[PDB]
DNA sequence: GTCTGCATTCCTC
DNA sequence: GAGGAATGCAGAC
């Protein structure tokens, strides 16, 4: 037998990897249960002809925010031991168990939409940081999902990322020698018959079969070279789709990208470099100090990198002396030693970012700008970072005494200090009338950070966490309603709500966290064989019962009522393809109920339950508690009314399964 | 309060 | 109009 571990942000992310495996593996025997209170497992017996295989996958829901926050040891430490110095967490880490220790097989991130603008690079720090470790990084994204006007659920025009973002994965793979890729899955809202923007999309770009093939070959310790080349080719076809749909005058053409991909030229030595310049756009309200004159100096010498208006460009070594002279004259830099450092004979990448909002809080999208530059040009390129947004007094003080202390506590400063050779600030200081100018020679510090790794040590996460919390409530709720209780229907979660009626599945995508009167439920369960009408049970999970907010029960029902007011995003016949939603659903065709789930170690009296029902308005309370000897989840269902009591009686009678080991549970009533 | 994930409006060319 | 610049809320701590 071989054992694998799936460490994920939550149970749903863990299960998404299992769905990928099960899509290609047709198992002869499947068993589910728990290895510990926190860790569910799936055991499979399958064959490749005459060759049988016995695999077990142990799931670890919820990552630590330090070394012993939830789990006894942090699986993420294996990434920082190989150079992942940014505070970045993928969605899933798959490991192999061998000689009492875990070995990382791959890191996987799931995205529900191909994001555009600066949202495309907001989390590029993950791909950069994990990518430099040698462990494969797979970024899976749905192509396409529409952005909505939340007041009427009407679709906004499709937006696509700059071709440089999908390209950055390919160039980071070439620079590091590791497998870093962007893979695309067909979204339910991919409807080329209705949207002209998708006229030239190549459907061979979709990678569902190839991702499952890759994962299974990795689990089998087989050669993945050819599967990796097919996936890299699809990532390149996406760059081609995007670059052929943008204007050539201020952006790289596909022939330019192709000449970099095939190794004819480097991104900084393209013969056509300079046909467009680097022209940073700065809002007039963001201007202060000498920022406008610095931007004029950059535009006097720069050559464009991928796009004229991306926040970075190049100053070729042939123009670096004159660029440095103009900067030094503008800011009165006279120190001979400093000027010599600035005038090193090499190409210079200039990145300009506001960095901070009017109160001094950091810009999230700016965190991925230097990682994007490093993925495109290499982390060893010389980078000059210019910042012009407002700094709080505490920030400028740390810059003047210990910049690494500031990098340690803030993710944006960590990005800047790890990847910049020179940091130039021309910033307003909150509470003061005029700007501060700083020129930081960060070369030595950058070099040391690029060699930093955490303590070398083997890891085998203990399946018993420090204590049981919200992640554990969700794992327990999900397992009972997905594998034990008979209802087939997909139900709902944060990524969308599916409702099955007749022989059709109706789905609402792009769910907002809240509506005018509703709150998005953590789980939605559909039960069809209890009443004449289908039952929709909306559940909110919390660590403790007092965490259940006032009117949360009423808010869960109102959220479902909000979705019923609109035509579902998509629909399909369960027997037959996804189409855009055509018919509206009817709320009276369903019974709606709400539930609050939490952990309680027998601290609630009859009066406490009466008060929780009054505060929340829930129809059902699900009190969960672990028993340690022997390990069991003890479940207490408290119905507020007769409809909820019928549901409880149904759950109790149907608490049987051929796949799931129900012996790990005890349903009090 | 600070940090980070999420995602929508604003503004330049 | 295209698309990058710029922005704040929320949850956990
Ligand atoms: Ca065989
Ligand atoms: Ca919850
Ligand atoms: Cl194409």
């Amino acid at each position: 037998m071989n054992v694998f571990r799936i460490h994920g942000d939550n149970i749903i992310e863990c299960e998404r990897v299992i769905d990928l495996i099960l899509s290609k593996i047709n198992p002869q025997k499947v068993k589910r249960g728990f290895i510990s209170l926190s860790c569910p497992f799936i055991e499979i017996i399958f064959k490749e002809g005459h060759d049988y295989f016995h695999w077990r996958f142990d799931m670890f829901p919820g990552f630590n925010k330090n070394t012993n926050d939830r789990w006894n040891s942090n699986i993420l430490d294996l990434l920082s031991q190989k150079g992942s110095f940014l505070y970045e967490t993928p969605d899933v880490i798959i490991t192999s168990l061998n000689n009492g220790k875990e070995e990382i097989l791959m890191a996987i991130v799931f995205c529900s939409a191909l994001q555009a603008g600066n949202q495309a690079w907001q989390r590029s720090g993950r791909a950069y940081s994990v990518g430099r470790t040698g462990y494969p990084y797979i970024y899976i994204v749905d192509f396409v999902k529409y952005e909505l006007n939340n007041s009427d659920r009407s679709r906004k025009n499709l937006r696509f990322p700059n071709p440089a973002i999908p390209y950055s994965y390919i160039s980071h793979s070439k620079n590091t020698g590791n497998f870093i890729v962007q893979a695309y899955f067909r979204g339910e809202e991919y409807q080329p018959k209705y949207d002209k923007k998708l006229k030239f999309f190549d459907e061979t770009i979709f990678a569902e079969d190839d991702i499952a093939d890759y994962i299974i070959a990795k689990l089998q310790h087989r050669d993945t070279s050819n599967i990796e080349q097919l996936l890299i080719n699809k990532n390149l076809k996406m760059v081609e789709f995007l670059s052929k749909n943008t204007k050539n005058d201020n952006n790289f053409t596909y022939s330019e990208w192709e000449s970099i991909y095939n190794g004819t030229y480097r991104i900084t030595n393209l013969p056509s470099l300079g046909r467009f310049k680097f022209r940073k756009k700065i809002a007039e309200k963001s201007l202060s100090g000498k920022v406008k004159e610095f931007n004029n100096i950059v535009q006097r010498y720069s050559v464009g990198l991928a796009s004229s208006d991306l926040p970075f460009g190049v100053i070729r070594k042939e123009s670096r002396n004159d660029f440095i002279n103009d900067v030094c004259k503008l800011y009165n830099i006279n120190d001979m030693k400093i000027i010599k450092e600035l005038k090193e004979d090499a190409d210079l990448i200039v990145c300009m970012l506001k960095g901070f909002k009017p109160r001094g809080d950091d810009n999230r999208p700016d965190r991925g700008a230097l990682p994007l530059v490093a993925m495109l040009a290499g982390e060893n390129a010389q980078i000059f970072t210019f910042i012009y947004g407002p700094l709080i007094k505490g920030a400028i003080n740390l810059i003047d005494q210990d910049i690494n202390k500031l990098a340690k506590r803030n993710g944006l400063w960590k990005s800047f200090v790890s990847l910049s050779d020179f940091i130039v600030l021309d910033c307003p200081i909150i509470g003061e009338s005029y700007n501060e100018f700083r020129l930081i020679i960060n070369k030595n510090n950058k070099e040391s950070i690029l060699r930093k790794t955490s303590k070398q040590q083997n890891i085998l996460v203990d399946p018993t966490p420090n204590h049981y919390q919200e992640n554990d409530v969700d794992t327990v709720i999900y397992s009972i309603f997905k594998y034990i209780v008979p209802n087939n229907p997909p139900g709902g979660d944060w990524s969308g709500l599916s409702i099955i009626r007749n022989g059709h599945e109706f789905r609402w995508l792009s769910l907002p966290r809240v509506s005018e009167n509703g709150k998005r439920p953590d789980h939605v369960i559909q039960i069809l064989d209890l009443f004449e009408k289908p039952l929709l049970l909306s559940i909110e999970s919390k660590e403790k019962p007092n965490d259940l907010e006032p009117k949360i029960g009423v808010q869960l029902i109102k959220y479902i009522e909000y979705l019923f007011d609109f035509t579902p995003s998509v629909q399909r016949k369960i027997a037959g393809n996804w189409e855009f939603g055509n018919k509206s659903l009817v709320p009276n065709d369903f019974i709606l109920l709400s539930a609050g789930a939490f952990i309680d170690y027998d601290n609630l009296t009859e009066n406490d339950y009466e008060k929780i029902f009054e505060v929340t308005g829930c129809d059902l309370l699900i009190a969960i508690k672990n028993q340690n000897n022997p390990q069991k989840w003890v479940i207490k269902f408290k119905p507020k009314n007769t409809i909820a009591e019928k549901l409880v009686n149904y759950i109790k009678l149907n608490f049987k399964s051929n796949i799931f080991d129900t012996g790990f549970f005890h349903i009090e009533g």
